[PDB]
């Protein structure tokens, strides 16, 4: 038995762990209706992308990752000898990647394919790679590893706040005076994931109190687990996702794993400037 675990690119798995365990990654794309077209991967300047979306009068288009991108990684691994892969794709709920995922690997022969649906996004889901990728070397078969992920997916879930109203008229789920009403208020919508799928939780006025919020109800949920890894998922305002993250680290034990990430463009399309968010796993996962 070989096997092997890939993901795509809204994982947002560090360079390091990819290029440590040679992860293969399906990159999914956001292009403006500039024609202008961001692949992701770690090469891309995410500041670019950042101005664009500001500079943008429309908002762009993301796009999961075409039914072919996974065919050649399939027959890639397949020819290196690896007998089973296991995909973890992002939320089936708000992506068609998990299904692009799946068809792919019943065209590819000679290979098992073990597609994943998270039901998350971002490092959340990439924790789940490198659970997976940890599970195979103790030794464990392909569906051992799909249940404990799974198990893993009933102690994990995410919040996170919307900061750039601008963003959500442009895109037309809000309307000029809920958006000038509410930059003026500074009113910050908090959301969370829930079985898959991304809805309203609390709205909360300034963004401080609404980061105090992501910290009270992770806080008040991961209580009651027996392992604790906390991320902190952060956009371009860097002062906001340190301050979370430098607030968990003095309010949260040693024994809670607490680490910082950040998102793509791809998630940015999505939350526009200034978005941050903070997830859970109810594990220990190995982040090295
Ligand atoms: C703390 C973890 C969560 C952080 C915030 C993530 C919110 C995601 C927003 C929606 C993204 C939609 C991606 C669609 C991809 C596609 O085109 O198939």
């Amino acid at each position: 038995m070989k096997i092997a675990v890939m993901t795509d690119s809204t994982s947002y798995l560090s360079q390091d762990l990819i290029d440590k365990y040679n992860i293969q990654i399906a990159p999914l794309s956001v292009t403006f209706d500039d024609g202008k077209n961001f692949t992701e991967s770690n090469e891309i300047a995410i500041e670019e992308f950042y101005n664009k979306m500001a500079s943008s009068q429309t908002i762009p288009t993301t796009s999961q990752p075409a039914i072919g991108e996974w065919i050649t990684k399939y027959e890639m691994l397949r020819d290196q000898g690896y007998t089973d892969i296991i995909v973890i794709c992002l939320s089936s709920g708000i992506s068609g990647s998990y299904q692009s995922s799946y068809q792919a690997g019943e065209m590819v022969e000679g290979v098992n394919v073990h597609a994943f649906d998270s039901k998350l996004i971002a490092m959340i889901e990439g924790c789940y790679v490198l659970r997976a990728i940890e599970m195979v070397e103790e030794g464990y078969e392909p569906q051992q590893i799909i249940d404990d992920l799974t198990n893993m997916r009933e102690h994990t879930g995410a919040y996170l706040i919307v900061d750039d109203l601008k963003n959500l008229q442009k895109s037309g789920r809000i309307t000029g005076a809920q958006a000038w009403v509410g930059t003026l208020l500074k009113m910050k919508p908090v959301l969370k994931f829930e079985d898959g799928k991304i809805i309203p939780e609390e709205k909360v006025r300034t963004k401080k109190r609404a980061i105090q919020t992501l910290e009270k109800k992770v806080l008040d949920i991961v209580k009651d687990f027996e392992e604790v890894t906390l991320f902190v998922i952060n956009g371009d305002h860097f002062e906001d996702g340190q301050a979370l993250y430098k607030k968990l680290q003095d309010d949260c034990p040693s024994a809670y794993q607490v680490a910082y990430s950040e998102f793509g463009p791809v998630v940015a399309a999505h939350l526009g400037s200034g978005g941050l968010g903070l997830g859970y796993v109810g594990r220990k996962i190995r982040l090295t």
